[PDB]
């Protein structure tokens, strides 16, 4: 006997099997279930994911809130017109501890996998779990976390998952700083120098008419002009994060440490 | 793709069985999946029949020698026979993927099983269960059945498959089906064809040892194990890999009153497995 669901209101479920039941019962009456996976502490970047999910005809929006090991977040979802939030406990998600998990391909070891070499296994495992619980038609991820998005596409292809993965463009502050809840930790100096990540990336995107080396040199010059910005990497790759082709579409990714804060950004790049 | 019902439809492309599967489900048929590596025998057909017996069932049997779990060139391949067997059971769908369609990106994203996959069958073959759980996950995602059928012969495999299913929240019921035996007790296996008449006769020691142990078990664990050990020792050219008494989920839990007894042994070059349910004492 299917759990209670009230149209046009924010229905909150904590039990995987509840949200599973409602979702499956909703698809059968012709709603198209959209999944927005989040870790709570919602900002505009999350809201953009929600909005893209809402403009699918017949969409009902599922937003998970789960910290991979509050009333505010729900008021934001309530205010965005979201019908389902899925807010499970660590024990509901992992009732048997860390047992079977997803092992990512070699990409999970590069770039962000450098300092956090198990991070994406964690991410892929929970994403796979969420996809099985909710069974969405479409799943929404921000391009901010670009490597993560490429790995999730890989998970979906690799395990024959029958879901569309949708990548939503990065939401930025007025000066271009990619939104993140870490941005709140930057002191004034750091916050001003932080602009250089997106300025370098945009500078590169336009320098690219002159070829790849010009793009990289433009990005580097800009980063070089900022104080207190320790670049962990600055790399140009193809859109799937393999080696950059001689010309054609690419992606430029950067990561840096400002004090104790690690910021990331990336951007689409055409070569030529 | 076409579906001529009451007939056996063979699809090789993942896409074609996914589409046909979904369509059949959207019309109310209950999709049953029986994954196999072909070279089918009566132990497979009992898996098929359990599936047929579920009402509104449409039966998918998958046949795929998975290069990730492997030795690989030595596996028995008998498709004409396999296919005529399924016609004869009135199986409506055979799913026979190519390696390229299953591994277009080689080994990229794979399943990592729990610590149970390092033990028993997995001790000298630490990657074996990874390949099994990877292809099983993919097959469940392609075919999307209500239920999935496995023999208890490969009991460790069965237990890890239920780990797969619980840990990743798969919305599928796993059905364990009791081991089919030759009239002398020998567990049916595609591997059995590799025993000469001598080894075939010795091979009965495995089920004899287990059934002995199951009845000796009123006298306790040690008696059951000694009973099995005695039978195996009296068998000519049976070399025991392991003989182990475990809890039924095989795991970090102590054996209570209920268990499973597991044996692996070499006859010549052929490895056999068998297992049985043990009740200890009362
Ligand atoms: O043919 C068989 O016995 C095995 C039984 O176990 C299998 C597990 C996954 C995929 C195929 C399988 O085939
Ligand atoms: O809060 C977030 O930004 C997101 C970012 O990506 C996520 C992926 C999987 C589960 C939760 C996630 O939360």
């Amino acid at each position: 006997a299917i759990p209670a669901f009230h149209p046009g209101e924010l229905n909150v479920y904590s039990a995987p099997g509840d949200v599973a039941d409602v979702s499956r019962a909703l698809r059968l009456t012709g709603r198209r279930v959209m999944l927005v996976p989040t870790m709570g502490a919602l900002h505009e970047g999350h809201l953009a994911l929600v909005r893209a999910a809402k403009r699918v005809p017949g969409s009902v929006v599922v937003v998970s809130i789960f910290v991979n090991p509050p009333d505010d977040d729900l008021a934001q979802l309530r205010a965005e017109g979201v019908e389902i939030a899925f807010t499970p406990t660590t024990a509901a998600m992992y009732p048997d501890g860390l047992r079977t998990t997803v092992q990512p391909g070699p990409l999970a070891a590069e770039l962000e996998g450098g300092p956090r070499p198990t991070h994406f296994a964690g991410v892929l495992t929970v994403v796979l779990k969420l996809l099985q619980i909710v069974r969405p038609d479409r799943v929404f991820f921000g391009e901010k976390d670009y490597q993560q998005l490429v790995l999730i596409r890989q998970l979906v292809a690799d395990f024959n998952l029958d879901v569309a993965v949708v990548g939503v463009p990065t939401v930025r502050e007025a000066d271009g700083l990619a939104m993140s809840s870490r941005n709140r930790y930057l002191d004034p100096a750091q916050r001003a120098a932080a602009v250089a990540l997106s300025a370098a990336l945009t500078a590169a995107a336009h320098a690219a008419t002159a070829g790849a080396q010009a793009a990289l040199d433009a990005a580097r010059a800009v980063l070089d002009a900022a104080p207190g910005v320790a670049v962990d990497y600055l790399e140009l790759r193809d859109i799937g994060l393999g080696p950059m082709p001689l010309n054609g579409s690419g992606r430029l990714l950067v990561a840096a440490r400002l004090g104790t804060t690690r910021l990331l950004d990336n951007i689409a790049i055409e070569i030529g």
